[PDB]
């Protein structure tokens, strides 16, 4: 089997991308953020408290005649930007694409955080990691991914993000079409529950490429991309006017200006990220200074690849016995 869904940036932004997701029967189509940096897929609900809903389409399990509540399951998640949500559990029918799995977990929010109250336009998200870190217990529960893999004609999925534009993520299948060049592999670590790899190097504009590695996560839940200071200082001393800012929590720089590229290594190939991905936009409303889309990882301990560095490539999570990652250029 295969499955294809088309992803959409929420606004002009491309502060987090949805994907339609059926659940349910009859289905109830919901918006999720599909996350590769985590590993439950939970909704709004008919269970969620009233005040703490203001827009998302929710997932009502009474009207399914497919769920389940799993007796006595319970999840609770907390990110680093202090954001959570919690509730219960149902198996119901999920479908993506046209990929369908029967008994999916889908954990149904019965509070969730301001951050994600005020986000009208993503009723929950659909992890991607690895199901290690699944929050449900005292049992926890398989990714899309895990439970659709078998079935699968190939055993990965890929994110195609556009920059200001739909894009498409894949099951099953590696769309040749949707790239340039080839695709280069490389080695993932799965021993903390993540697309963890390692990056050869980086090149700020036309600048010299600069070997040494940069182990990170692959995450299409996280906008930006989050690098060694060392990195950061060196991307930002190309542009005039920007600096750190303490008050605003990163780099910001003048909106007038016209932003270097940033390159990756994977192995020996290159993904060019261009300036105007970078751009973030005013601070405030109406502020003539714009927010940087690298910023320092330095307090996170771990590197993030998230959606600004994605989007400039065709991205295949490879689910194999030995996972892989894959970057093509596009
Ligand atoms: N107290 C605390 C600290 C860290 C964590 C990891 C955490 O937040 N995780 C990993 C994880 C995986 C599985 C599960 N069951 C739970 C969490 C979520 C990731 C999911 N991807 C999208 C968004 C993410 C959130 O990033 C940020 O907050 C952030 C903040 C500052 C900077 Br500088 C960069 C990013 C990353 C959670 C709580
Ligand atoms: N300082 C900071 C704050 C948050 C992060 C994570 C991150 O990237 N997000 C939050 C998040 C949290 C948890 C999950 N599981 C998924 C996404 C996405 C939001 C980022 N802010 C822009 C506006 C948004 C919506 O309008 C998108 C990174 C750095
Ligand atoms: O804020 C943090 O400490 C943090 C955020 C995201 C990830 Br992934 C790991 C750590
Ligand atoms: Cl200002």
């Amino acid at each position: 089997s295969t499955g294809s869904a088309t992803t959409t940036p929420i606004d002009s932004l491309d502060d987090a991308y949805i994907t339609p997701v059926q659940i349910g029967t009859p289905a109830q189509t919901l918006n999720l953020d599909f996350d590769t940096g985590s590993s439950d897929l939970w909704v709004f609900s008919s269970e969620t408290t009233a005040s703490e809903v203001d827009g998302q389409t929710i997932y009502t399990p009474s009207k399914s005649t497919t769920a389940k509540l799993l007796s006595g399951a319970t999840w609770s998640i907390s990110y680093g930007d202090g954001s959570s949500s919690s509730g219960d559990v149902y198996t119901d029918t999920v479908s993506v694409g046209g990929l369908t799995v029967t008994g999916q977990a889908v954990e149904s929010a019965k509070k969730v955080s301001s951050s994600f109250t005020e986000d009208s336009t993503i009723d929950g998200l659909l992890g991607l990691a690895f199901s290690t870190l699944n929050t449900v217990s005292p049992t926890q529960q398989k990714t899309f991914f895990d439970n659709a893999k078998a079935s699968l004609d190939s055993p990965v999925f890929t994110a195609d993000l556009g920059y200001h534009a739909p894009g498409t993520y894949n099951f099953g299948f590696i769309d040749t079409t949707a790239y340039t060049g080839s695709i280069t592999y490389t080695a993932v670590s799965t021993k903390q529950g993540f697309w963890e790899w390692t990056s050869t190097g980086y090149a700020v504009g036309s600048g010299t490429f600069k070997s040494t590695s940069i182990d990170g996560i692959a995450d299409t839940g996280t906008t930006l991309l989050y690098l060694p200071a060392t990195v950061v200082s060196a991307y930002w001393a190309q542009v005039s006017g920007a600096k750190s800012s303490s008050s605003v929590g990163g780099y910001v720089f003048p909106c007038s200006a016209t932003l270097p590229s940033f390159t990756f290594g994977v192995g020996s190939a290159r993904i060019v990220i261009p300036g105007d991905y970078i751009d973030f936009g005013p601070i405030s409303t109406g502020s003539s200074s714009c927010f940087g889309g690298i910023q320092s990882s330095a307090g996170i301990g771990i590197n993030i690849f998230g959606d600004v560095a994605l989007k400039a490539a065709f991205v295949v999570f490879n689910g194999a016995t030995t996972p892989t990652l894959g970057f093509a250029s596009k």
